[PDB]
């Protein structure tokens, strides 16, 4: 059980799985993954910086495996700018992960001012 080759159950309502979000710039993007990390294993990996509140591993239609990158969401932007600063670099096998804030539109603002 806990798992189906052609989709899943309506669980996706808790954290792992889920595709909700929490505040403005409490909204994560996460890669570099490993190909046996799924929506749990980055869930456990991100509650250890706070309240988490979404956390998804995406998967390729052709083959079944994670695409290396997934979204996280927290209840506070504080929570989720401590996983940034904890997991951008992070070293996992002889590989880095990488983190960043949600890409979006803009208009009282010209850009993120840094990079």
């Amino acid at each position: 059980g806990s798992s189906g080759s052609s989709g899943l159950t309506q669980q996706s309502i808790g954290a792992a799985g889920s595709q909700k979000e929490g505040p403005e710039g409490a909204n994560l993007f996460i890669y570099h993954l490993p190909q046996e990390f799924g929506d749990q294993d980055l869930l456990q990996m991100f509650m250890p910086f706070g309240n988490v509140v979404s956390a998804k591993v995406f998967i390729d239609k052709q083959t079944n495996l994670s695409k290396c990158f997934g979204f996280v969401s927290y209840d506070n932007p504080v929570s989720a700018q401590a996983a940034i600063q904890s997991m951008n670099g992070f070293q996992i096998g002889m590989k880095r992960l990488k983190v960043q804030l949600k890409r979006s539109k803009n208009d009282s603002k010209s850009g993120p001012s840094s990079g």
